[PDB]
This record gives structure tokens, C-alpha cells and sequence, in this order.
């Protein structure tokens, strides 16, 4: 059948990506189901109360100063979602467009936004269903436009998105994916327009990615040793305890596997031999590999501690209420008011990420040019062809295409330090956070372009240095390269390589190498 | 009755476009015919003669010291094209991919590349057709990659794109464009697969787009001032006379057009007034605007002095010979081998316009905040919204948008600085011009959905300071405003703006305000 | 003087304590027993002539070439000689020290083969008033840094006192009472090797950001006390429904700040039920701009990441970067890798430039409101004194903090500018060196916004609430009577330039208190 996800108070990382992805369905727990019960009672005393609340009886923004009468709430909430319809620029894919909705699902479950029933089963009806709201990317300064597109989607006003990326008009996504009309009469509008769900949604997605392509770049760092007589002393766990990074002595720990088993890598310490009057002199290699081997450890440790703060931070962020303004459920307070839904949070951790992505990128960038280059691969063909030198040139165009692709991703840097003063001044400080999760997105699609092509070289190089059979190589090695082979052929002679390089990087970023 | 762009030697900037876009047809004419038939003899002469050239006689790269035998040619040239077509990403846009077939053929036309007549005829036959090749928009470090596709595409072996976007399959572009498919047996597979072409197109096409967004810029700076009540004074000949910056005398003397015939702006001189005792105190507002309006000549000169430099520097570029090797047409040596395909022009061109073009967008960007602003709008509605206020907030959405669009620009800088050594370090140094040039699209992109909000905002600001018949208002304001409106109607009450703002975007790009 | 011993632990605070001269140094017995047992390994290892870099070969790509033992004096001078490349403004005496700190914490392990005599020489420059001349620019992430203290410590090179004034090699030797260093023991790479100078710099720009970070705190509270800000928005129950710890931490310290204060307005809104009459356009927005309303966010944020950039340097300050490296255990002989790869403090550093230019663009934003006469609330336009128009008062001093803002956000990254260098030997580096250094820069233009926000709210105060400054908060008086003990209030125009760069120094080393 199909794993189901009970949401009460706390949700993973992994849970809410096999949520966001369709893996998984997703069920309120009861507890949850209550506290929402409870809160959505809390919205409608303050209602009846003509309590002073943000949206309910007020104006947006710098607007607020104007009040508004009860009788025209609904008027008020169904312009909110009008004016703020403003976006532009592509949809967000499919995934994380469901990943948006689940992360204003998981802030209402806490029990303090008022949503009613209805507007809560909407919600759990789109992430059930194998649809998404088609919402522009572009707009928020961090996400009430984003929001407010899907809200209009919900209501059948906006168009959805199947699997494959191809939309569907509101009625049309209603009908199929069996989802009821959203309906916002309890005046909980603001339940769906609020907080940080839109970057929160897009950096679960981009952490999930980042989990793989962390897998692919310590396999294919692996591989490479085993296609350049590389050294696995750098990679002792002794040298992990000398400088106790736990990033880094995971990918010591996790290279080390990779190649146990290996007869093509050099695993004797330098420092064992003794050397006597007759060994003075100059031998063919230096004792160390180059840093793309030898440091791997190092640079590889610092990203994946990158990406672990970046999860802590984002696992908070998706579990909390990120909602204004907020209903306490202990009821000390008809309403609270503040600014919760700030994400500088997930703009400073996609930010550190992005730039943690750029550099894995450049190592797997400086690999591929370190493997096709015949004058450092010790022994290998040019770029790695087959065929006669010269009529055929391998991966040469591919290499320059890796570096290519590197150098794009250098060319931007952080969203996060460009925060303009907006809304006549009433957000004089803005997060960018949905921009920097979409900046980090991008990053990490160029990172697995990379790695597909690295991946393809070692294909090719495992079997020129090792012959078809890989003899010595690894058993990880020889199923990573025999699962490789069964999708993409080796080079024998030239041949365009775009399409499998793409549809390789698409692979990467949803499976890792096991 | 379609235009024809008779191509000899040179063709400007517009021209190119006009034949880039469809607008006219192009024909070689005579003296370019013979040149190139001439430069075809030439080639045959090197090839029977055996002379040693780069891409007949030897390998491509560090892989050009392995020498060919003539009857491998045919192959050496065909896993040329093979072994370059690794590119990935969005496919570059119809008028794009076109603007890249005309560059090549531009520099053919010199008569120093050797292509065959039927080479020549395969460019221009799809050059007179509705069609273009799909070519992937990432891979080439400054084009190669993109060319090789091209050339694919050509063959019936890649895709093909009508002016919508749709692909078609190589056998029905050949089919529906009536498109001879490309025969390379002349071995002048070089004459296609070389120089800056893709670079240079996808600059030319920025350089028009430019040429609009400017003139929508000044025309909604003027616009501005009759909403605002801005002085003329800050935009008198006499102040571009006295700092004779080209751009700024130019940026000048349009905005006075623009406002040529308007009672709605201030027209005069304070420095005429004598005050007398009783005038010292605190007047209602200062005798000169903020920056936006009153330093609109300057900015806005910067960034046409910025985009002169830049078509000055294209344009010899398009029409120059970027080919490696080539034949000169003078006969004094077989040929030459050098690297004019190094686009560091189109590079650092494209750099410096992508910082101008943010730098305006800023403030266009800066014309709404303070527009939409009741505090700093002289007595115009909050966010110009219509209806009750708070019930309705009109583009307070719009506005945040627009902030958003140009953070988003800012987080990216010039593609230029990260040069890095590739192709087995042969490559050492590289421009990255073909990057340069589609980062500096994109900020050309978003500008151009700003300077449509700005547009949307003006039109509403108009009617509301000056009423429904806009009285006072220039007769250029006029046209724009009623224009406008033929497609866009007044934001009576809040409503979706997002398509709306994507569609005149789209307009902005192709025509002017006239 | 306070005294840190140095076993194998040493904290942030510790070590900045040591590098500023705030306190002693002392190698606790335990450090000193293990590292006579690597000295001793070392021995055995010159002696067994095992194949070990730097010992039996020559450096880099030309390691492949093999050295006599004979010929290792040479070999170690040549290698400090060629390292001494390093150009650029000297890194500060505080900063400097840092480094010399940092390498010693790493040989304290016991792993290094240091002898005594070169863990004295640094022991003692640590506990003299100098610090070595080393040139900022140079290395891609620490040896030039480290190859210039290595010759300042023979006497050939520079040395500086706390004012920065430079004395040259012999005179700092004789000033200091600092022996030469003396490597006779052949252990060069025990003192040239390491991420010394980033953690060394970045351990000067985490002590900083501490007391930058409480000005910040404290400034946004007494902005909140100027413009009568809404103390709702700090509630606990807020941080509570969106737990960060940072958060959580700035909204406890706002409203610690504010306590006793009779100038914010503390009453929660939705407790107000409204009536048909009461429809239409009041004065006020019920909530405040976000400069106010989302400070515990937004310095939540560089608050959490100040901790990251924290959890990680500490590591890195107590490891052993060295390479090669001697195992305690006598496992191998000698391990040969790349814990030298500063990509840690490279990435964190980055990380933490950027929060910097976050809460920098929020301090800045604060002066742009409080001086703005549509926006202070019925204060005098840029907080002048004295008849308005024939003065402007911090008119000049607010655009100063746009520029120097704006100067900031100009520069990005540096762990992104990889470039393969060495004869492709080391095809990734880490320019961790100049990601802490590009930190620094931030953090020091930081720190002027922050006095200019700071002299801008002191006469805001005074403007607002009187001289006496009634109804201010005891912590938001004692800050800006403190403040008016060195720096006057604006009764009339007058240069603020020095004034605010000299506040600045303050602010880097002191939080109010
Ligand atoms: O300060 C706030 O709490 C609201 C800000 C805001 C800014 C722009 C919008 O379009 C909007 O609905 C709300
Ligand atoms: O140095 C040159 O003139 C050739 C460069 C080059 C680099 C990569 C390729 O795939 C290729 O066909 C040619
Ligand atoms: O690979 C290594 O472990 C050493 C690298 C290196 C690179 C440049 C120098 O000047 C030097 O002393 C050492």
C-alpha cells in the first residue's frame, strides 16, 4: 500500500519529504485534531468579541490603522488574497509546492492559528492527493504572495500541477484529485496566508537533495581513488579524532567503506618504511595525493556540518508557528502580535548552504579535471576516450561543460544581505528567505549536473583501468558502476552526451548510490 | 510585404534583430557570395595541399598534436560535433538560438571560414523559415557546445522550436521549415562550430530589449512627475551642458519631451522668487524633489552611456570574424591559428550592462515605493487603491513584489571574475561570455516586470490625481495612460495582478511607448 | 593577572583572554608529559629515518624528492625561507597572538613532536606584551602567516607592541625577554603547518560579535523606549510557538533591557473590544515597523548563527591541523592527510560575514527611522539641537551609516573562489584565512553603525524624555549616562567623525553592562 504519516505536534525531515514527494500520506492525530478543535473556537470568540486582531478587524500593512467593522470581514479577507496575487516567474515544481502546503499544515496542527476543520481538511486532501497548487515562484520578500496564489488554487481560481509538471485549470484539479471547494466563511484566511511555509518548503526539498548528492559526491570521491591509485591513509579514522569535526569523521567513515574490499587503491602508511643511503633520491610520485583525494575528508566534513545546522535550524522552523497573529491556546490572551513570520532564519542557513554547495560542486568540479587529464590520471587516455587519439576525444566536451556549470554557480551569492526597506517603510527589514532557499535550489541542481558528469567519467574510467570486468575494483564500486552501465552505455567512440548527462543529475538528486 | 536585410559586410544591431525575430528576411548579397565561394576554393586548396591546419589535419585541444590522415576527416569532424553536444539546461529562446545562427553566419560572411555554399544556404534557409534550433542554454565557457547542437539540430538530429516555444523533432523541423538537411562533406565543419556566436546573440537580443526598457523607464519617470507634481527645473538643457555626459544629455531632453505640453508638473525656476521677511520659516514641502525624480538625467544617462559602450563594442564584435583557424582572404599563408573565439568583450560588456541595468531597475524599483507611499505621494491614496481603504489595499502587494524582483537581481554579479583553468589546463583562461551575457537577460527580465508595475501604478495614479479624463496631463502621458488601458483595466478593487504584470512585461520587451 | 591552563581544553573566552593580555598562560603538567612523549616519538622517528614529509622530503609536488638527514637543518630553513611570501597590512597584535595561541593549543595535544624549547617560545611571546609582525595576505588556507612568526621568533622579522607600533627582530627579542627560537630538534612542521591564523582570526571576530551582538540588544531596546515601541512583540509565549534558541535568547534579553521602563507600551491589543463607533482611521498602526516588531527574529537569526560559527571554531581551535602528525599510541609511526584543509572556518566564517551584514542593515535601519521626522513619532528631523534648518544634526552621521553599510554588502563569500594553484597539487583550497579576514572588515563597520545608532539614541532620549531622562528603564539610563560620560550631547553641529570611530573601538571590546 502506502506509508502514512500521523501528524500530532512533530514531523522529521524525512517524514515531511516522503509527504511533500507522494511516498506518504499524511493523518491528523486526534490530540491534534482537538487542539485545532479547540483553537478554532478561540478565533471565533475573538470574532464575536470584536476583539482589535490583525486582519480580522483591520486593515494590511501600514493599513492596519484602519478598522473595520465585522460585517465586512469577508470582504477584507477576500481582497487580502487579491491584492496579494502579485507573483510572477515559473511555478514551483510539483514537490515543492506540496512541501509549501505542509509546512502551513504542520504550523496550524500546533493549535494556535484558529483554522477551522474544513479549511485543515483542505489541506490534508491536496498533500493525499497527487496534485499541487501551480504557484509563482517569484514575489515574496519573505511568503504571503505564494500563498495567496495557493489559496485561489485551493478555491479552484488557480491552476494545479499533476506529477510531470503539467497543469490543469482549477475545476479540472478539483474534480480529479477529488478536493473540495476551499471555503473560507470562518473568516480563518489568515490560517493559510501567514508565516514562512513557501522557503520552509523549498529548503525540505533542498535538504533532501542535499542528503544524496552528499552520498554521490562521497562514492564518486571513492571511485576516483580506485580509478588514481589513491590513498586511503588520509582517510584513517586516527586522523578523524585529531580533529573531531563530526562532519568530517563521517566522511572518512563513509569513504572508508566505500573502498573496502578494494584492491586498486594503496593502503600501506608512508611513514612505515624506513628508508636507507640507497632510497635518496627522486621517485615517480610524491608520497600524498593531491587535495581532491587527499583533503576530501575536510572539504566534504565542512559541508555536511553545513547542512547539519541548516537542518537543525529547518527542523524548528517546519515544527513551529510562524503564524500573526496567534490565538495561545492556554488562553491567556485573546491574541498575540508580533513578527514570527520573519525568515531570517531560513535565509542565513539557505544562504550558508548555497555556498557550502558551491564548494562540494568545485571539488567534484576539480576531480572530473583532475581524472580526464592525461598528464595527472597516471596512465589514462585523454579525457578518457576509446577509439583512436585525435578522431575521438571522449569526455573533453563534458569536462568543459562541468567547469561551465561551476562557474555559473559562483556568480551568485547570498539573498540574505540585500534586504530593502518596502511597504512604505512598515517593512524596513525583510528576510529574503524564499529567494535564498531558491538560490540554494539552483545551486544544488548545477551540483548534480557535476556529479552526473564525474559519475559518467568513472564509469568510463573504472573499466579503462580495470578493465570491463573491474578487476580490484570494490563490490560498492563495481554495483555502482554495473547500475550505472545499465542505463548508460560506455563511450566507445564520441557521442552526444547532454541528454544522459541531464537525465543522470535528475537520478542523483532522488536515489543515492547503494 | 516581409523586409529583406541584404547582408554584404556590416549590419547594425537593429538589422540583426529585424532577421533574429522574423521581421525580415535575409539575402547574401553578390559581393558576399563571391567572397565566401573564393574563401571555399581556399579551403579546398589547404586540404589538397596538406597543410597542416587545426581541425583538418590534427585532433582538437591539447589533442591537436596528434596529426590526421585525410581520409579521417570525415570522421575526425563528425565526433567534433559528437563529443561537444554535452550541454543541459533550458533550451535558449526562438529569437535567441536565431540570433545565434545569424552571428555565425555574419562572421561566414567575411569570407575567411571556408564554408561551403550549401553550409551558408542551411543558415540562411532557417533564417527565412519560423523555426530555430533547440540548443541547450548552459555548457560552453566563452561557443562551442551550443554551435555543436546547433549543427545537430540542422542535420535532422535535434530539435527544433516554432515561435511559441513548442519543440519539434529533427524530421519535422526539416519537413514543416523546408530545410535541406546540413551536409558537412566539404569538411567545413569548423565554419559552424566556432567563435562567439551564441554569446553575441543572446547580447544582441539584450541590446534591443535595452533599447525599450529604456525609453519605458524615461516615459514612466515622466509620467511620475505629473502624478507628483515633480519639477522641471532638475531636467534643464542648461544642467546637461554644464556635466556633458552623452546618456545624461540624451535622458535629459526625452523627459522634457515626455512632459512637453503637461499643467501638471512644476515648471518653474525657484531661484527666480526674492523672499522677503516674511517667507523665513517652514514651508510645506522643499524647493527641490527627491532623487528618484530629480536625479532621473544622471541615473538614467549612466546606464545609456553603459549600454552605448556596450552596442559599440557588440557591434564590432557580430560583424567580426571570431573563427580559430581561418583563412585570409588576401592569400599571403594557408591560414592562421590564434583565438579571437576568447569572448572577453561580449564578457566584461555584458558584466558592466547586467550592473546598469540593475542600478535602473533600482530605481524604477524606488519610483514605486515612493508612488504607492500616502506619506512621501503628495495626497494619493495609500498603494493607490480604489474602494474603502483597508477593505481594499490596491498594490501594496504589487509593490513588495517589485522589491522582491530586484533583490533577486542583486544576489547575482558579474559572470567574468571566475575564470577557471580547464580542458586538461590548455584552456587556462576562459570569458564565460555566454554566461555573462543570460545573467545579464535575466536582470533584463526582471527589470522589465518592475518597470510594469511602475506602469500599472502610474496608469491608476494618474486617473486618481487628474481624474478619468486626465486633465493637465501631457499629451505623451496621455497616449501611454490610454494605451495602457486598452488592455489593462483600473484597479477599481483588488484583484490577482500577477498575469497581468507577466503580460505587459512581455510587451515592455518588444515596443516602446509611442 | 587571571592565569589559563592549558591542558587540552581550552574555551573561546580563554583563549581571547590569553591572546588580548588579559591573562597569563600556563601548560598544565599533564600537556607537558604528553608533548615530551611526541618530542621523544619524533626522535625515534628521525632516528628509524622512517619515509616522513618534511623529515625525509622536500615539500609540496616536491615531496617526491628525498632528503638525507644530513641535509634537514637546510631542508627546514629553506622551507620557512620560500613560505616568507606574505604581503599586506600586518594582522593585529590581538590577532597575531590568536595565531601563535592557536598553534600552540594544537601542539598541547601531544601530536606536533615540538620540543620544549619551541613550546616555551611561544608560551612566552603568549605571556609578553608583544606579538609578532605577519602579513595578512598570502596564504589560501596557514602557512606564510606562520613562516613570518616563525622568523619574527628567531629575531628576523618584526615584532609589535599593543599599540601596534613595530620594533624590529632583535629589539623585540631584548623588549620581550624572548629567547630565539631555535629548531636544531627538527621540528619545523610543528610550528609552520595548521589552520592557526583563521581560527586565530576567527576566534578575535567570535569575542567581538559577543559585545556587538549586546549593543545591538541593548540599542534596539532603547529605540524601543525612544519611539514607544510595543513590548508584545518580544513576549515569551511568541518564542515559545517558534522555539529558536536564539530567538527565544533576544526576546528574554529585549525585554530584560526594557524592565522598569514606563516608555514603551506594554498593553496587548487584542484585550481592546471594539465598537461601531471606533471604526475608521486612528493615528497608529497597532503594531510597530519590523525594525521593532521583528528585532527577536532577526537577531535571533545572526544569534544562532554566531553559536554554529562557535560549536565549529571551538573544534577547530582544539584539534590538531597539523601534517603530518605523530599518533600518541605509537599505532604508526606518522599519519599523512589533510587536517590542515580549513574549509570548517572558511564556511563558517562566511556564514557568520553574513549574519554580520544582516544585523549591520538592521542597526542601520533603526538610525534611518529614529532620524526620520515622518517616522520618529514628533522628534526633530535627525535629532538636531538649536534653531532647525541653521542646523542639521545627525543629518551627515546617517548617511555615513547607509555608506558604510553599503560598503559591506559589496563583498560575498570567499569559500566560493577555489582555485587549483601549487602545480595543481592542491586543486581545492580553502582561503578559510581570508573568509575570516573579510569577516573582520564587517564586523568592524558593524560596530560604527552601531555608535552611530548609539549616539543617535542617547540624544533621542534627552530629546524625548528630558535630561533626567524620566520614565527610561535603569539599564537604558545607565547605558546612556555611561555614554555622556565621554561623549556630549548635540546642542549644536559639530564633527562626529571621531567621535563615532572611537565609540566603535569601545563598543568591539566591551558590552553595556
Ligand atoms: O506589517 C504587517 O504585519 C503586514 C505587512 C504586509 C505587507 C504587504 C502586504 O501585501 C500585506 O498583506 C501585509
Ligand atoms: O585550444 C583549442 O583551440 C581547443 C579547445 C577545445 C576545448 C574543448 C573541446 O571539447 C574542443 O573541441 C576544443
Ligand atoms: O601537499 C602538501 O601537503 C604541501 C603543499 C605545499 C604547497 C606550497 C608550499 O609552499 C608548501 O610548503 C607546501
Amino acid at each position: 500500500p502506502k506509508p502514512a504519516v500521523e501528524l500530532d505536534r512533530h514531523i522529521d525531515l524525512d517524514q515531511a519529504h516522503a509527504v511533500a514527494s507522494g511516498g506518504a500520506r499524511i493523518v491528523l492525530a486526534p490530540p491534534a485534531r482537538d487542539r485545532c478543535r479547540a483553537s478554532e473556537a478561540r478565533l471565533g470568540a475573538v470574532i464575536r468579541e470584536a476583539r482589535h486582531v490583525y486582519g480580522l478587524t483591520t486593515g494590511f500593512g501600514p493599513l492596519a490603522n484602519r478598522l473595520i467593522s465585522g460585517e465586512n470581514v469577508r470582504t477584507l479577507q477576500a481582497n487580502l488574497v487579491h491584492h496579494l496575487a502579485s507573483g510572477v516567474g515559473p511555478v514551483l515544481d510539483w514537490t515543492t509546492a506540496r512541501a509549501m502546503v505542509l509546512a502551513r499544515l504542520v504550523s496550524i496542527a500546533q493549535g494556535a492559528s484558529g483554522a477551522s476543520e474544513g479549511t485543515i481538511a483542505r489541506l490534508i486532501d491536496l498533500l493525499n492527493s497527487e496534485l499541487a497548487p501551480a504557484v509563482p515562484s517569484r514575489g515574496t520578500v519573505g511568503d504571503l504572495t505564494p500563498l495567496a496564489h495557493m489559496v485561489l488554487c485551493l478555491q479552484g481560481r488557480g491552476d494545479f500541477l499533476d506529477r510531470d509538471g503539467t497543469r490543469l485549470d482549477g475545476a479540472e484539479g478539483l474534480r480529479r484529485g477529488r478536493l473540495q471547494p476551499l471555503d473560507l466563511s470562518h473568516r480563518d484566511a489568515l490560517a493559510l496566508v501567514n508565516g514562512t511555509s513557501a522557503m520552509t518548503g523549498i529548503a525540505l526539498v533542498n535538504a533532501h537533495a542535499c542528503r544524496h548528492l552528499g552520498n554521490w559526491a562521497v562514492a564518486l570521491t571513492a571511485l576516483l581513488a580506485e580509478c588514481l591509485r589513491g590513498r586511503t591513509e588520509a582517510w584513517a579514522a586516527a586522523l578523524s579524532d585529531l580533529r573531531p569535526h563530526p562532519g568530517q569523521k563521517d566522511a572518512a567513515a563513509r569513504l572508508r567503506a566505500r573502498v573496502d574490499g578494494s584492491a586498486r587503491v594503496v593502503r600501506h602508511v608512508i611513514a612505515e618504511r624506513r628508508l636507507d643511503a640507497g632510497d635518496i633520491g627522486t621517485e615517480p610520485e610524491a608520497g600524498q595525493d593531491a587535495y581532491s583525494l587527499r583533503c576530501a575528508p575536510q572539504v566534504l566534513g565542512a559541508g555536511f556540518d553545513t547542512l547539519a545546522w541548516h537542518d537543525r535550524v529547518l527542523t524548528i522552523e517546519l515544527n513551529a508557528v510562524t503564524d500573526n497573529p496567534v490565538f495561545p491556546p492556554d488562553g491567556s490572551v485573546p491574541a498575540l502580535h508580533g513578527g514570527n513570520f520573519m525568515g531570517q532564519h531560513v535565509a542565513l542557513t539557505s544562504d550558508a548552504l548555497a555556498t557550502a554547495v558551491t564548494v562540494l560542486a568545485g571539488l567534484a568540479e576539480r576531480q572530473i579535471a583532475r581524472l580526464t587529464d592525461e598528464r595527472l590520471n597516471r596512465g589514462l587516455p585523454p579525457f578518457l576516450h576509446r577509439g583512436p587519439a585525435g578522431l575521438n576525444s571522449g569526455f573533453m566536451g563534458a569536462q568543459v561543460t562541468a567547469t561551465a556549470l561551476l562557474a555559473e554557480m559562483r556568480a551568485t551569492g547570498p539573498a540574505s544581505i540585500h534586504s530593502i526597506s518596502t511597504n512604505a517603510a512598515n517593512q524596513d527589514v525583510v528576510s529574503l528567505g524564499t529567494i535564498a532557499a531558491r538560490l540554494c535550489r539552483e545551486k544544488i541542481d548545477r551540483w548534480a549536473e557535476i556529479l552526473a558528469i564525474l559519475a559518467l567519467c568513472l564509469a568510463q574510467a573504472a573499466e579503462l583501468r580495470c578493465g570491463s570486468g573491474l578487476d580490484g575494483v570494490s563490490p560498492a564500486g563495481k554495483k555502482l558502476v554495473q547500475a550505472l552501465r545499465e542505463q548508460f552505455p560506455p563511450l566507445e567512440t564520441d557521442r552526444p552526451l547532454g541528454q544522459e548527462i541531464a537525465a543522470l543529475a535528475t537520478h542523483l538528486l532522488q536515489q543515492s548510490p547503494v
